[PDB]
C-alpha cells in the first residue's frame, strides 16, 4: 500500500506571514493521471498552524484561470477574512488576509467557497487544514509528533471518467442527492498505510466529501476515544465503537496501538440516499495502520478541558431557518438516481435555484438578517418537509448544539461544533458571534452537502 501522505505543517515566517498558492497540477489515481488542484501543491493542501492570541497574515495567490475564494471553516474571524462567496480572488491575482486567532485549540480546515462552484472546486482537489494550538492543550501530553502519532486523516470520495479525469457535474441528480463517487481517498491516496508507534495514536479526522456521510470504526472493533470535535477539546474523552462524521466535520480520536497486529481504520455503510451503493454497501477500508516500535509518549488523559455551561434560554432571540428543496428537484433527482443505479440507490434507506432557506434560494446581495454581536441566540433549523441529509454549517462561530434532529446531542457532539445534523426533523443551536461581518463581506449559513449549497441552500447574514 502507498504510505499515507502527510500535509506539511505550515507555520508563520519571521515577518508573521504564510503564503498559499492555489494551482492546478496532476495527480495519479489507480494508475491513471488526472488534472487536480491544490494549495502549495497538486492536490489538497498544507496544515496551517496557528496559535491562539497571535496574528498572522496569509498571502493567497490565485494561480488558477478561474475565480476562487478561501474560507476558513471553523474560524472565529470577521466576515472580511471569512472568504465566503464575496471574497473573490481573481485568476492571476493576490489577496492577503489577517487572521487574529482567538478560540480554543482545534483542527479546523479551509476550502473554496466560490458562488455556485464550491462543489466543483472542492472535488477538483482544493482543501487544507488548520491546526490551532493554545496554552491549554499542550499541557495535556496528547500524542503530538506530526505525521507519526498525530496524523491528519482527510477522507474524500471521487468519481473518475474512463480517461482518468475527475468526473464532476452539477446536474439535476447531484443538485438533489449530491456528488459522490466509487473511489475513496485518504489524504489524496487510495487505501494507504500508516506506520504508527506502539502506545497511543491520534487521528484528526475530516470528512472532506462533497455529499457523502461517513462512519468511522476499526476492522477489529477496537474502540475510538473521541477527544475533540469541530471547535476543539471535549471536557473528557468519549469512548465509542463507531463515529459518524458529517461533511465538513472534524473529530480527533485516540486509538490504542497495543500490539503488533496491523488493522484498518474503516468506514461503515450509512443510511443516506446514494451512499450505500457498492462498494460502500459494506464496511470500506480507509487506511491500514501498521504498528511500529519507535519512540512515542502520547497518552489519553482523564480530563481534557473545561467548557462553559450552555447559556440560559430565557430571552434569547430565536431565528427560524426552514430548509427546503423544490418538489420537482426531489422527484427528478430521485428519478435519475433510480435510472443510474436501480433499487441499489435506496439501499440502507431550473434546478440551479431549487434548494432554499426560508423559501429563498441564496441571494448574494441580500443578507437575510443581522445577528447580534457577542450575544447568544437560539437558531432553529428545520428539515421537516424533506428526507435529505443536511449538515448545517454556520460561519464565524463555534456553537453548542441544544437539540440535534429530535434529541439532545450525543456526548461527543455536545461540545464546540460548527455543524449540526438536520434530517427530516429540527435542530437547535446556541450560537454567539464574537466578530463582525458587514453586508459587503457577510457570514454564510448553509447546508454543507455542497451541491445543495451551490443550488441555493444558503443565506448571508451580517453582524
Ligand atoms: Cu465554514
Ligand atoms: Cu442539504
Ligand atoms: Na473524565
Amino acid at each position: 500500500r502507498p504510505t499515507l501522505p502527510i500535509p506539511d505543517l505550515l507555520t508563520t515566517d519571521a515577518r508573521n506571514r504564510i503564503q498559499l498558492t492555489i494551482g492546478a497540477g496532476q495527480s495519479t489515481f489507480g494508475g491513471k493521471t488526472a488534472t487536480t488542484w491544490g494549495y502549495n501543491g497538486n492536490l489538497l493542501g498544507p496544515a496551517v498552524k496557528l496559535q491562539r492570541g497571535k496574528a498572522v497574515t496569509v498571502d493567497i495567490y490565485n494561480q488558477l484561470t478561474e475565480e476562487t475564494t478561501l474560507h476558513w471553516h471553523g474560524l472565529e474571524v470577521p466576515g472580511e477574512v471569512d472568504g465566503g462567496p464575496q471574497g473573490i480572488i481573481p485568476p492571476g491575482g493576490k489577496r492577503s488576509v489577517t487572521l487574529n486567532v482567538d478560540q480554543p485549540a482545534a483542527t479546523c480546515w479551509f476550502h473554496p467557497h466560490q458562488h455556485g462552484k464550491t462543489g466543483r472546486q472542492v472535488a477538483m482537489g482544493l482543501a487544507g487544514l488548520v491546526v490551532i494550538e493554545d496554552d491549554e492543550i499542550l499541557k495535556l501530553m496528547l500524542p503530538k509528533q506530526w505525521g507519526i502519532d498525530d496524523v491528519p486523516v482527510i477522507v474524500q470520495d471521487k468519481k473518475f471518467s474512463a480517461d482518468g479525469q475527475i468526473d464532476y457535474q452539477l446536474d439535476v441528480m447531484t443538485a438533489a442527492v449530491g456528488w459522490f463517487g466509487d473511489t475513496l481517498l485518504t489524504n489524496g491516496a487510495i487505501y494507504p498505510q500508516h506506520a504508527a508507534p506502539r502506545g497511543w495514536l491520534r487521528l484528526r479526522l475530516l470528512n472532506g466529501c462533497n455529499a457523502r456521510s461517513l462512519n468511522f470504526a476499526t476492522s477489529d472493533n477496537r474502540p475510538l476515544y473521541v477527544i475533540a470535535s469541530d471547535g476543539g477539546l471535549l471536557p473528557e474523552p468519549v469512548k465509542v465503537s463507531e463515529l459518524p462524521v458529517l461533511m465538513g466535520e472534524r473529530f480527533e480520536v485516540l486509538v490504542e496501538v497495543n500490539d503488533n497486529k496491523p488493522f484498518d481504520l474503516v468506514t461503515l455503510p450509512v443510511s443516506q440516499m446514494g451512499m450505500a451503493i457498492a462498494p460502500f454497501d459494506k464496511p470500506h477500508p480507509v487506511m491500514r495502520i501498521q504498528p511500529i516500535a519507535i519512540s512515542a509518549s502520547g497518552a489519553l488523559p482523564d480530563t481534557l478541558s473545561s467548557l462553559p455551561a450552555l447559556p440560559s434560554l430565557e430571552g434569547l432571540t430565536v431565528r427560524k431557518l426552514q430548509l427546503s428543496m423544490d418538489p420537482m428537484l426531489d422527484m427528478m433527482g430521485m428519478q435519475m438516481l433510480m435510472e443510474k443505479y436501480g433499487d441499489q440507490a435506496m439501499a440502507g434507506m431550473d434546478f440551479h435555484h431549487a434548494n432554499k432557506i426560508n423559501g429563498q434560494a441564496f441571494d448574494m446581495n441580500k443578507p437575510m438578517f443581522a445577528a447580534a454581536k457577542g450575544q447568544y441566540e437560539r437558531w432553529v433549523i428545520s428539515g421537516v418537509g424533506d428526507m435529505m441529509l443536511h449538515p448545517f454549517h454556520i460561519h464565524g462561530t463555534q456553537f453548542r448544539i441544544l437539540s440535534e434532529n429530535g434529541k439532545p446531542p450525543a456526548a461527543h457532539r455536545a461540545g464546540w461544533k460548527d455543524t449540526v445534523k438536520v434530517e427530516g426533523n429540527v435542530s437547535e443551536v446556541l450560537v454567539k458571534f464574537n466578530h463582525d461581518a458587514p453586508k459587503e463581506h457577510a457570514y454564510m449559513a448553509h447546508c454543507h452537502l455542497l451541491e445543495h449549497e451551490d443550488t441555493g441552500m444558503m443565506l448571508g447574514f451580517t453582524v
